């Protein structure tokens, strides 16, 4: 598309916005920006020509706009933006820009949970076959970066908030992971409401690879000829478990055994599957998508192995900071002896309730903490222990695990309540469970 001599406005100084005012400089365009905070990071990465205001949205400049590109931090419901759609102003975001300018066919992945190991492990794939392949969409790697004439492929995340700005996605494949109650404020009307965010991601997708056990994740009209599942129990990409192994299975066959992978938990192996699915209809080559099974490593605190020692696993998900994440975690988990199951951290007035259906049985101890440790504990107390701190609970529970235990940091809240963030407390975990499980 042809941005030369109209004004445009970003609404963003993250690097998403960033990489929007790249875009239009490395077209001659240059973009006026605005950012509510008053001192937003990007600030001293702007040229001088480029207008700039912050601590608040300048409505004028918005009002003045021939094309407003809107972080995915905003909502279009604001009321300074809402006034502009009203005025029959465009708003579009990152994505829409990048779809207008890509090259090459696009791997869409949204969902409550697991987009970026998911984005990742695709990635992967592609690398395997020896594709250049772009990877990104999160706020660490936005979309426009990755444009190149020599990309062969990409492969985004997305959120719900940038699919609501996007119109131009044709994806080669595109699936929705997952949809739980998560992202609330953004969506007064509920969980279908948040759902028609991600739905989008479907339209004019060659093929959709869908979640058969969430029924959420299916296009708005239902299941279509495009339509490709991925599940537990069945589906066209399932597991598999007999005589006590696991194995990916594809439209019937076998395809490999987990052992040969290295990620761990059943979520992990449907993330796997998804990836699988969409890879195929991407049209790259299955053998080297299994190979990649066999190499990716995961990615830092989803769910992750730090000690295996003396017959105990400890497991680093410090990134589960919502009720979904460690849902998952539970949902057919593999324990032989006890879990030491850690909950903690900022809530953020999370129901905690789903997470009581796997707490019964005789093999779980909680060890809860942080600002509603008090909260966790009460989903079953009396196999339940509260302290104030991370440390002070494996402190607790390091000298009563034994071979066949499992220590699973799933806080299923915040860390902002004790660490700087979830890595903080993820490398915290990692280096007590050496300290305290390595000998
Ligand atoms: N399919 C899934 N369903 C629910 N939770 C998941 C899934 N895949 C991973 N998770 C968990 O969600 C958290 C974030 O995983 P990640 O892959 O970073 O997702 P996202 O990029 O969507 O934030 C981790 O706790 C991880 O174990
Ligand atoms: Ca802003
Ligand atoms: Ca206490
Ligand atoms: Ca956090
Ligand atoms: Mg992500
Ligand atoms: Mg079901
Ligand atoms: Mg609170």
């Amino acid at each position: 598309a042809d941005y030369q001599g109209k004004n445009v406005v970003i609404i963003g100084l993250g690097l998403t916005g960033l990489s929007c005012v790249d875009f239009f400089l490395a077209r001659g365009v240059t973009p006026r920006v605005m950012d509510t905070r008053m001192t937003p990071p990007g600030l001293d990465k702007l040229p001088e020509a480029v207008e700039r205001h912050t601590g608040s949205l300048n409505d004028e400049w918005l009002m003045a706009a021939d094309l407003i590109v809107a972080s995915p931090g905003i909502a279009l419901a604001h009321p300074s933006l809402s006034a502009a759609a009203d005025a029959g102003i465009e708003i579009v975001g990152d994505i829409e820009l990048f779809c207008r300018e890509a090259q090459a066919p696009i791997v869409a992945i949204t969902g409550s949970n697991g987009k970026s190991t998911v984005t990742t492990l695709v990635g992967e794939m592609a690398k395997a076959a020896g594709v250049n392949v772009g990877v990104g969409g999160n706020i660490g790697l936005p979309a426009l970066m990755l444009l190149d004439d020599e990309c062969e492929l990409y492969v985004l995340e997305l959120s719900s908030f940038q699919l609501e700005t996007t119109s131009s996605l044709q994806a080669v494949a595109a699936t929705i992971l997952n949809v739980t109650e998560d992202h609330m404020d953004r969506y007064p009307f509920g969980l279908q409401q948040y759902r028609a965010a991600k739905l989008r991601i479907y339209e004019n997708a060659k093929v959709c690879v869908v979640n058969a056990d969430d029924a959420l994740t299916m296009p708005i009209r239902g299941a279509d000829e495009r339509c490709v599942s991925f599940g537990v129990n069945m589906g066209d990409y399932h597991l598999n478990h007999q005589q006590g192994e696991t194995w990916l299975r594809v439209k019937g066959e076998k395809v490999l055994n987990v052992k040969e992978m290295k990620l761990s938990g059943q979520h992990n192996y449907t993330n796997a599957l998804a990836a699988l699915a969409l890879a195929d209809a991407a049209g790259l080559p299955r053998a080297s998508s299994l190979k990649a099974l066999t190499t990716f490593t995961g990615l830092p605190h989803r769910f992750e192995v730090v000690l295996e020692h003396n017959g105990v696993r400890w497991i680093n998900d410090s990134k589960a900071t919502n009720v979904g994440s460690t849902e998952a975690a539970l949902n057919g988990l593999h324990v032989d002896g006890t879990l030491h199951l850690l909950l903690g951290g900022d809530g953020k007035s999370a129901d905690f309730s789903p997470l009581a259906r796997y707490l019964n049985g005789d093999n779980v101890r909680l060890y809860c903490f942080g600002r509603d440790g008090a909260q966790l504990a009460a989903l079953r107390p009396e196999v339940a222990e509260q302290t104030e701190t991370m440390e002070q609970a494996m402190r607790l529970l390091a000298p009563r695990v034994q071979p066949g235990d499992m220590v699973l940091l799933s806080p299923a809240c915040a860390s902002l309540d004790q660490f700087k963030n979830f890595e903080q407390r993820g490398n915290e975990f990692a280096r007590l469970a050496k300290e305290l499980g390595g000998h």
